[PDB]
């Protein structure tokens, strides 16, 4: 059973500790272990995204959203996600909460399953765990 | 090793599906399974709340919270939490960005290590396998 | 059938003319009159309040609730409110809309039956007149 | 004993359950049972409602106000109330404070005797009951 | 079958080109053509255009509604239209958004069925080929 | 040469010192003195007052305003004065700005000629007096 | 005589009644009947979308444009159809006004020649009509 | 019986028709018909009107006061304007309504007995005339 | 003579150099020299707060107030205070105008008879020198 | 050893009961006692008040300022005062939370080292004796 | 050593006087000159964009942008800007703070080294010198 | 050709490296490199600073100028500038949108030919270049 994770603008560029490829390498195990197949995915581009968000929202399947910057900005991305029937677990690395004003309202949110935020790279992690159940 | 899950105002109430009380078995069960011991604890009262954040400060402990509707209105539950040294983890089972404007702001956010929205009481059970690891 | 009134902080002061130990005679006077029980009741105590609440809840019983202060502040008690199935009025024994702006604002308003503001003492008794019928 | 019951814009067509020709009866039988004389009129002018106010103003005569739509718009009307020597009491059958935001601001509100909302045409009957005494 | 054109404060000063009667005669012949029957209205008063607007509703007509300066202020003719069952088609000669910001906000808009701004007198015919399909 | 003096709502109840009738026997008097003429009205009606700015704008007649309330409301007012081709001079006989913060702004200032607050009934006298040079 | 139909973000999904290649027909269809040819063209990528307006720009083309999301959020877009010296005429399918607040504001609309909002995918073809005359 | 009329920062500049000595004089002469002295004064310096608005409040003589730039800015002049006993008549010879948004605040206002904007340089001659009655 | 000092949540824990218990002594020496009882006073609890501040306002006993968090969101406590008849001077610790933005408001202030911020522990030391004189 | 005390716009005025040569020898007094010399201040002028800051940051002398209506205005105060390297503490002779809602904002407090507000010309003295400790 | 310079979206149509292929030559011959090497780029692109941006991150080379629209709305830039080590400079051929509100808003501006404005084409070649030295 | 450059409060105290002395160094240096000649000025006094953009207007001399905090609050120094026909350059040693939110608005950037921020003293010798060409 699959599950789609997909990371937004700047995401390439994680370890400016852990890089990008390490982090599909995690999440590929941990779905692994819990009986799921991630599909994992990376763009700097907002219409790559939203793709990737039409093809869930067609195939039925899970996503875990980090879209980066395009969280607090892109009406367009809330409205491919607010289409996806399953759930859509939105995910930041950092607590968003701590540092400037603006990263602290999400488009996603309200149109989301859930969010995690603050937890580093294991909020991908645990959203999966959710997923599982 | 020692974890706090702490409840706030109406959290009782919960199962107006789950009641507190087999939250309280759901966690203390997933904290064997890790590992830990859960100390769950609940109060309307802010006081009785402050007193435990005050402790877990002294104790060096880690929180789980999950502080009702004092989350978007308390500076002094903010004040003690920010006290802990350990890492505090900020709950929610519902999703607070999909209901009314207010509860799309928290006190306790920008001072926690992380947040969980709208998992359910899934939410504490992904916050242990943080703490955990 | 029983009608609950609940007082919160600062009603014990009541004539800083009226006392508080009168209202509870008027109400309980003009309860009688109309044929119900009115349990009158009063607390600084939000834990107390929201105590309360949670009873005539579960009792299904209504509420006549004057908040004082709490009523622009408490996210927690408008959501022990928002639980109640039978009728709540809202009571100002002023008028908050001829006082300072902070107190033209309500939590309990939008989840409240209806609202009686600046008819002194008397909005209470009129609040039971509504639930007679 | 006199008491005037104005109502503003759309009230004509209150019962779009009660007709607001209902609503006049039952005013005036709630009135004569009070010993009163209810003075029901309605109008969707503005410059009407004035004039009603006005001689309500220059004959000393308390009034129950319902303005509508008037009520979060007009600096006029509240002009011509605030010049009322006796009690004003200011209606709305629903609950402005469950629907839109803007319907939460009243300029009536502040020179008002008080309030009612959301107690249906009661909210007039209660209102005269408060007078009465 | 028939349309109610409305035209609110100001709208008979059309040409301080085109003039108001010539406006009428466009709308009427356009409808011709349509196989519909234009009732075209004008007021400065609000009363008078609330009663249009009533008279429509309990027709269950639809309506083409300019309000002029109105749109922006009137709660109480947003309150009229809303009771409307057949389409309401707000329509503005001029683009609001592109003088006064206050010009940019619109009570009726959200209870309408559909707006039309910037595109001069044919707006109206527009208006009236929408509810001709 | 002819000026026209405009008052809106609730200023036929000047002297709830000064009635209205007075007011206008001494703008009457001083526009003699200064050869000119004094055309004075009131309206609680906004469509009334509509009217006679339509017709000061066909005149190309100047225009003294009092608008009353209307001033802090009304876009429709505005839009018929900002067609006047001669001058208009906004007045107002209580200092706004020493009352509530809603009176401070104004609709029609910005289209204005310009404005004369606080200086009571002398304020209509000295627009007389600026229209003459 | 060519006309330009520009569809931006997630306007591919549409019929999650209509497809896309079903609006592409309809219109096409309707500006035939206009005696003009319909250019239409979707992107989910802002880039592109902006070359199709340079090169409107250069060809001095009309467009109608609904940019989805983007609307309420791109500048970009906002300053390539400030360029267009033909009309640009503002497209949405549903009314934006009767949803969330952030829909209520479009950077386009300034900048537009109009609007029209609600009308479903007749717009389109209501926007063609105008530009044939 | 004395005037005193201040003009503050940049007011030396006046014309940049009519130039600042022109201003004094036409104020001399009209002051002389009235049988008034008037002194008229200009500083960019605050601290040098001040001095002259403590003079007058220690003389007890009245003050037509144009603080250009300083009006929207200087709660210090507001609070030695705040101390005359006499009138104070506040003046701008040009419409502040019709520029900027930030020039429609006035600390002034408030706490003057009236206001003049947009009548020239007359409106200074108009305060005169007030004075005299 | 009698002083109050009550220290609101979070002041027991007052030196995460100087302990509560340490303040304790020190204002009760202070006073002693003044020639002042002392009485101090904490707790968590709002309630207790409001019992010690009605007990203070019937006594006519001046309280030295440091209410932590709940300064700028207990509107409750505010009201307890304004009761009081003798002085109140509200004191905080740290400077609360050099941390977060929200610190930067206090209900209690406006109805203080005045306020002593960043001077640490003197500053209630300071307040018992102003009540002695 | 050295304390400023400087007082800045209309504190000259001070006793519109006491003078502000008064205040000098209070404080001489005070500071006298505490074995400190206290050289006062005052100017309606922002430069000669720069200038007493600057020196104070020279000589790392420490200061009492109350800057009058500039404290909630001048960010070119604030920025002299930034530079101070001794203690600054902010005094004010009113509550200035007590007026207008402007007086509420201080442009000094952030970088103050603390805040005395409400306590009359005792203030002063109070910071002398902060100062001696 | 190496310098880049990136434009952002409609960039390209610079001179809708001068072009963009000429703003290359005449950056590249200013940077000749001052012994740099200048690389020069613009796209529509946000994400050809970011990549520009990463390489310099990477290559640890200086920036002078212009990101059109995406200044004043993209976090995601920002984001990938606050990553460079070396200096940033922020450029604007226009004054920004000339037209509308919105544009005198920058995501970028904190984050960079610093910003040009309103010095058109010339902006770029300052930027350079500042670079160079 | 003359060029003056003005600087506002607190700019005398540079280098708290630089010193004021060594900038009008740098500035006759610079200027006499590109056949100029710079007239450099400093001063804490707005009625000073204003007498020398009078000086400029009159001159028709451009002016690069430092406001410092005068900036973000003067609306007189604002006016003075908007006289000014030749260029005016707006000049920050510091990058403002870097630091406190007030400091990112500026009264004189709109009426500026343009503005530099955050390149330190060079700000100044960039802007001569500018004048020079
Ligand atoms: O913390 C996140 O995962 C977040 O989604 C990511 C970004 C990225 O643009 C920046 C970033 C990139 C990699 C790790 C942490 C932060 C930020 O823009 C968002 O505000 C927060
Ligand atoms: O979703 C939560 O867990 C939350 O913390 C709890 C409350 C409670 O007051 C209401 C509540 C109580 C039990 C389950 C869900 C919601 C709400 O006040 C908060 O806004 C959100
Ligand atoms: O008018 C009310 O009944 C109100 O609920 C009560 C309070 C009390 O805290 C203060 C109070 C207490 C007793 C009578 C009137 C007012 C105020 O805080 C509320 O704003 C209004
Ligand atoms: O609830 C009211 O009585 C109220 O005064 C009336 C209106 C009317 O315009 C609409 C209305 C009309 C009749 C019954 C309920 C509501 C609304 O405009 C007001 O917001 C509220
Ligand atoms: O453009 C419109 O049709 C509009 O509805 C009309 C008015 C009128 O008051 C002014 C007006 C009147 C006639 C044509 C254009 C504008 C304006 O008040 C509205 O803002 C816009
Ligand atoms: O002072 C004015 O002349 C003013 O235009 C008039 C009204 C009137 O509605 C109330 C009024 C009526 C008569 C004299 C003073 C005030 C107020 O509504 C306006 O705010 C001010
Ligand atoms: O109603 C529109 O046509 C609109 O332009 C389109 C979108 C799209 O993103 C969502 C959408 C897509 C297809 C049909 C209706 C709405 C929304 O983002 C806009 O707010 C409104
Ligand atoms: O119109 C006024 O008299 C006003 O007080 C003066 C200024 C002066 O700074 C600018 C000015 C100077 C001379 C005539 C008109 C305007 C402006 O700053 C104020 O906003 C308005
Ligand atoms: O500085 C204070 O004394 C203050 O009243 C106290 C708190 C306390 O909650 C936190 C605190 C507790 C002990 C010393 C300093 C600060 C803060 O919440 C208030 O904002 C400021
Ligand atoms: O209370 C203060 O000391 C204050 O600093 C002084 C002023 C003075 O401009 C007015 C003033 C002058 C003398 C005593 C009290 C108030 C006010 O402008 C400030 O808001 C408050
Ligand atoms: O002035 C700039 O260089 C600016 O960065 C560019 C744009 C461009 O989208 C529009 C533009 C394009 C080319 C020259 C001037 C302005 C605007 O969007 C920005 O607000 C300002
Ligand atoms: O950076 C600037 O040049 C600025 O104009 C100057 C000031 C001065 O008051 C403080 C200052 C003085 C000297 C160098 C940097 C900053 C600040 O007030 C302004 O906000 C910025």
């Amino acid at each position: 059973l699959i599950v789609n994770v997909i990371n937004g603008p700047n995401l390439g560029r994680l370890g400016r500790g852990t890089t990008h490829d390490e982090l599909v390498a995690l999440i590929e195990r941990e779905a692994a272990e819990l009986g799921l197949k991630a599909v994992v995915r990376q763009s700097d581009s907002e219409a790559q995204l939203l793709d990737w968000i039409h093809q869930a929202a067609d195939a039925a399947e899970p996503v875990i959203l980090n879209a980066g910057g395009l969280t607090h900005t892109s009406v367009a991305l809330r409205d491919a996600c607010a289409e996806l029937s399953a759930p859509l677990i939105e995910v930041h690395i950092s607590n968003v909460h701590a540092r400037e004003e603006f990263r602290r309202h999400s488009y996603l949110s309200p149109i989301a399953t859930g969010v995690i935020v603050g937890l580093g790279i294991q909020g991908y992690l645990l959203a999966l765990r959710y997923l599982a159940e």
